[PDB]
């Protein structure tokens, strides 16, 4: 590529592997959103929350693809694996699963960053720092906060817990 | 009728029988609304919800009468039977009764549609599809959602359940 | 499901299979869009065109998932297979591939419709007719038009063809 | 300097050498702009494009001088060498020369960054990352895109190529 400069093969490959991870996360969130819209679950604000998380992960995936092209790397798309579950049990379990998902994606972004730093690519480290790394820790903090509040309500009455949280926190 | 064309006797008769069903549903909802305005029940938002359901069924009944005239059929009104109950027990029982009512009205609209299709009346099938059939499944989904949320709260404290739902969901 | 009524297993299954098809189409278009943003291809308006086609297919996939829930069916997501190619050759080949893709998706929607009609589900046939079937034939006509115009320019100079079309038709 | 802190001699020297490079680039672009305004070349939009590139490089040179002062370093200006050519042949050759120029300036910014990182100067690495390194890769991608589009048109008719590109891409 006539445009390529100081762009290592490993950074190019790590980038393609990270967009697949981002698409997989989006898919997981889509599944959660759909689960909460079920007539036998009916937690509209949980659904809404996961739907926006889904769109956000999709958006990240697309910006990474754009970054690949801007640096003169070549995009290679892989199949997107379906979510690990179709039934997400309840609002608390869904929230806890999301925290784990966010931590694994954050780790992947950290590893990619480490590769870019190792290859002396200041453009890529800068790109990954904001808003990717920033968004991750903010989302992780918010999810952690949510889990703490939902757990408190859960100890009393889980039935009432989800209803109140859906209305007062997620709404 | 100088206007009549491709309008079968069975579709004309099914139509008159369906408007009576619509008036009966409206009457049932009116009864529920009135029940929730009782000083010993006092759930203003449940009342409001059933009052609008009542007006909506009345509106459908009137549009079907108009359709009858537009096709050159003749309207024959029957007596409107009173609701099956005067006391609706509580908010959950009222909601569950409404779901059953909605399913029976939906079935009646499906049967009427089947007759129109059998008689090759594309104008009538189209008319019944939107907004009648559409409104039915939307209302059925909403009622199903409501019943799920109210049941959750009910398991903890039914007294608090109705109060909270009336305020946060129906208000 | 307390909400389910006149919803056949085959329609439920056909629906889950169609959302996967919609996600696969979106993915194919995303690949095409990314291909045209390559520095060695550089056709920004072709990219833009395929990017919106991608978002539109994604949107359809999501509305079908919502329809599934509204009818009381259960959503089952499958892995999304990657596009058949990573390099799309040129603007004309990309356009011709899209026409084939659109015809296969249209066929799938027709088959699903036929199942709904066979099972006497007027709500589903109505839902599939607009805007799904409508959007398909409009897109197919537009793509056919585009291919005809691009082919005309191609016979003279393909290099100039893509440049002019990207500017005057897609821009 | 009473203001100096954690500012290495090598970073100070690299900075003075980089502003001279920036002034030289600006001068090169000024020459290209002037060349395209010649009555026997007459490509007003190519001229305009290179004129803004010139002003942008000049602006960078000035901000680096300001950075030098802010850190307590001392500015030392050197003579600005004239461009390597006075005649730039044509629009494609001019574009290709600019890509090479941009790559060499990008490399110089990367080397300077490496020195700042080696000397543990986080203020300078941060300063160089945005908008310097960012602007470079964006300009390099845009130039690469332009060269690809112009080459396509060139294969057919170079005379028509420059005229069309000047109007549709640069205008």
């Amino acid at each position: 590529s006539q445009v390529r400069q100081n762009f290592h093969q490993d950074c190019e490959a790590g980038l393609n592997r990270t967009v697949n991870l981002k698409f997989h996360s989006s898919y997981v969130y889509l599944s959660m959103a759909s689960y909460f819209n079920r007539d036998d679950v009916a937690l509209s604000n949980f659904a809404k929350f996961f739907r926006e998380r889904s769109e956000e992960e999709k958006e990240h995936a697309e910006k990474l693809i754009e970054y690949q092209n801007q640096r003169g790397g070549r995009v290679f798309l892989q199949s997107v694996e379906k979510p690990e579950r179709d039934d997400w049990a309840n609002g608390l379990e869904a929230l806890q699963t999301a925290l784990k998902l966010q931590k694994s994606v954050n780790q992947a972004l950290l590893d990619l960053h480490a590769v870019a730093a190792d290859k002396s690519d200041p453009h890529m480290t800068d790109f990954l720092e904001s808003p990717y790394l920033s968004e991750s820790v903010e989302t992780i903090k918010k999810l952690g906060d949510h889990i703490t509040s939902l757990k408190k309500l859960w100890s009393s009455h889980p039935g009432m817990a989800e209803y109140l949280f859906n209305k007062h926190t997620l709404g």
